[PDB]
């Protein structure tokens, strides 16, 4: 036998190189201010879900063509099927769960065999942007909302979860996870982690896990 853990990686920023919405907000040619502002929410100087729509509103009109555009230039970050198959391979639970979208999400869940995606949407009109952005990992803690409903479906124990992301929207999946890793981190998420790894290689956090 032996138990199974449960491990969370964020998306944007972690389990890929890219910021969704940056990459999107070069198309529709509002990329230093979006920059700015996405710099501001992941270092915590802002509520998340205000910036988020902040950001979103400024994204109006974009055709969904141009939004395909932007997701086509995000890769995956080193390590990242390696690490994901290494830990299926101890029979361990995976999942990402971001304050992106999921016209992103869906599809590095399918390519590197995640068993749970949770993400917000863009919602679309006409073939364009409307601007809006609705979903359930806006709220300041939904993370670990989303962290403690999965590990009970799964019957398996805070004490064996494991959070892996890089922005201040992690810290409430950081509150109740059992190991905290900061990976290539803003500050504030560095501060409540239990490991900061700084090397650009999601094998690097095999070592600190069981
Ligand atoms: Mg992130």
């Amino acid at each position: 036998e032996k138990k199974k853990k449960l491990i969370l990686f964020d998306f944007d920023s972690t389990l890929v190189n890219n910021e969704t919405i940056d990459e999107i907000a070069r198309e529709a040619g509002v990329e230093e201010e979006v920059k700015k502002i996405t710099k501001e929410a992941m270092e915590g100087k802002l509520n998340f879900e205000q910036s988020l729509r902040k950001r979103v509103s400024l994204l109006k009109d974009l055709p969904i063509e141009k939004v395909e555009k932007a997701i086509k230039r995000i890769t995956p970050t080193e390590g990242a099927e390696e690490t994901i198959k290494e830990l299926k391979n101890r029979g361990y639970v995976v999942a990402v769960v971001s304050g992106g979208f999921d016209i992103a999400v869906n599809k590095i869940k399918e390519k590197l065999g995640l068993d749970y995606a949770f993400a917000n949407r863009l919602i679309v009109k006409d073939g364009k942007l409307t601007g809006d952005v609705e979903g359930e990992v806006l709220k300041e803690n939904a993370k670990g909302e989303i962290l403690e409903k999965i590990a009970k479906i799964e019957g398996i124990n805070l004490e064996d979860t494991v959070a892996v992301g890089d922005g201040a929207n992690d810290i409430s999946m950081f509150k109740k996870a059992g190991l905290k890793i900061a990976f290539c981190a803003k500050p504030i998420l560095k501060e409540k982690a239990d490991i900061c790894i700084e090397k650009r290689d999601l094998r690097e956090i095999l070592k600190y896990i069981k």
